[PDB]
């Protein structure tokens, strides 16, 4: 098993990825998460992290592992009505059993000491065998710690896994002010993306909007998880595809962490536009010499990613 | 012992927790049939997720299996596409997709498909050995085409019509650049329908106004409770609707008035429905024409009561 983090925003697939990082324990040593206020309210975000890990450790070996909650703020804030989808599933029955919410209860003050980016950088950096970092939210936290330790953090990083861009397709951010091209995730702080994308000393796989586009999320293959409903892990990733839309964006960033052949990928150098115009938040493809390289994925395996999540849901 | 309901909703997570409630009530409601309008919902995954909770419900409880249809009402003015996508997301909910329950559902829903609702609710109604009573959680077209055409041999077999809808004495919540946001949802959907209804004289209504619904919200602690419950079926669907819905439990409400009477006193009151085309359109007002027919609108209810039996009916499986 490889050292892996989560540096998550709060959203339905954001926990879709948790679940599958975290059940596959022969894989993925789940060592920390951190939560950042972007697509969700850090809170509600947080306290979810903390609901799921604990249904899991009560069912399952899994390891408890400390949750932070980021200091990051918003460049451009996502949309209110995506953001409280957290706080829909702080309520959902399945993360509210009682033996659950009690460890919960207990374990919580814990993890309030932390502060996410610097618990990103002492997990990475403390680490005897080097750290997958697995980012489904903005590239806030790994840009500070790039900031702030440079080398002695990006030499620890075993490949940091990316949900995030739009390459060689269109962006999904559609606002009176923006042209289309850029995706939300680094829309949200561009210059910690550019920050990211430009550094020499990181590896990066980049799940882009061009692999995610194709793997859609289909009402048949979610009513599969009602064939599981004696499984935990299927209520609430069956409850979380139900209440999402069309896509599985950082599921299967996660799901080339448990498993590389979900994606062959492709070196691109990948710049970001900063400036405040309408194509800000963009991934671009940059002629400079000597560019650092980014792995981005392609034609992504649909049903072998398919079939991981409904298995790796039956882990409890 | 038990009296004959038929809910007439529009799919959206109250109207299924009302659904719920009437339906794990059996010694109270007997529900004879449901019926489905394209209002807050897609009338097809409205009707998909009726069934697959009586379905769930058939096989979990003994609920008996009723008619469900999908009636051809059409907007005056349409709900908001945003809020009408949640029937297609419980459609797809691990709860209500359990392969027993849904093969049952499978089985039955050819049968089902081939009615509309609006005869449906018709047939129901005049063809019961009892008077019933239709509980009305979305708007009021199907009842409404029912007076229309079957006048007195319709309104005479209903035992009373428990309706959600309106504003009395509060605002309502129909805010666009056009309105004065007098106007309630159900009612501005189809105000000359929802007329049609308050002004009938043959008719027994009882009126679940945001007057009384405003006053029982839906919170995350008690939506919480329903975590101690997860070894029920229903706890797991109803805890998981208000989960995904906003800060109140209007439907619900109206169903548990259904089931209890004491969840509220009433208040006659004759109600018009302005259906002209200026800002309140769609607003319930106060008429002071001549021996105008009276509606018992809902006050001060019993919220705790409400959400006792509402916690207590999602233990029935
Ligand atoms: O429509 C949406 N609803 C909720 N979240 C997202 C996102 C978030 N941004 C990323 C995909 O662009 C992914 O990490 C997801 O959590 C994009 N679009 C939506
Ligand atoms: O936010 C809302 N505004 C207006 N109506 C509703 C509803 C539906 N409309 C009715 C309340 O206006 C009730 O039957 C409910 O099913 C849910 N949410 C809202
Ligand atoms: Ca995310
Ligand atoms: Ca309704
Ligand atoms: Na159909």
């Amino acid at each position: 098993a490889k050292n892996v983090v989560l540096d998550h925003d709060g959203n339905l697939d954001d926990f879709v990825a948790m679940v599958l990082l975290a059940s596959n324990t022969e894989k993925v040593r789940l060592i920390g998460a951190l939560c950042t206020d972007a697509d969700c309210f850090v809170e509600n975000g947080f306290n979810v992290t903390g609901k799921i890990m604990c249904l899991m450790h009560n069912n399952m070996n899994l390891p408890l592992f400390p949750i932070g909650k980021s200091a990051a703020t918003a460049v451009n804030p996502f949309p209110k009505e995506w953001r409280c989808l957290a706080k829909n599933m702080d309520d959902m029955p399945i993360l509210n059993i009682p033996e659950n919410v009690e460890l919960w209860d207990k374990i919580k003050a814990e993890n309030e000491k932390y502060e996410g980016q610097q618990l990103l950088a002492d997990l990475v950096m403390n680490s005897e065998e080097k750290v997958t970092i697995c980012v489904t939210g903005p590239l806030s936290n790994v840009a500070w710690c790039i900031d702030k330790y440079g080398e002695k953090f990006t030499s620890k990083v075993e490949e940091c896994v990316i949900m995030g861009g739009a390459v060689d397709v269109r962006g999904n951010v559609f606002l009176p002010s923006t042209d289309g091209t850029a995706e939300w995730n680094i829309y949200w702080d561009p210059a910690s993306a550019k920050t990211v994308f430009g550094c020499p000393g990181l590896r990066r796989i980049m799940f882009s909007l061009d692999s995610t586009n194709t793997v859609p999320v289909r009402s048949p293959y979610v009513q599969r998880f009602g064939e599981q409903t004696n499984f935990l892990l299927s209520i609430l990733v069956g409850t979380m595809w139900a209440m999402g839309g069309g896509y599985a964006w950082d599921a299967l960033t996660a799901a080339y962490v448990v498993d590389q052949k979900v994606a062959n990928v492709d070196p691109v150098p990948i710049d970001v536009v900063v400036d405040k115009q309408p194509n800000e938040g963009a991934t671009v493809r940059t002629d400079a010499e000597n560019y650092p390289l980014t792995f981005v994925a392609r034609n992504p395996e649909a049903e072998f990613f398919l079939d991981m999540l409904l298995r790796s849901a039956r882990a409890c």
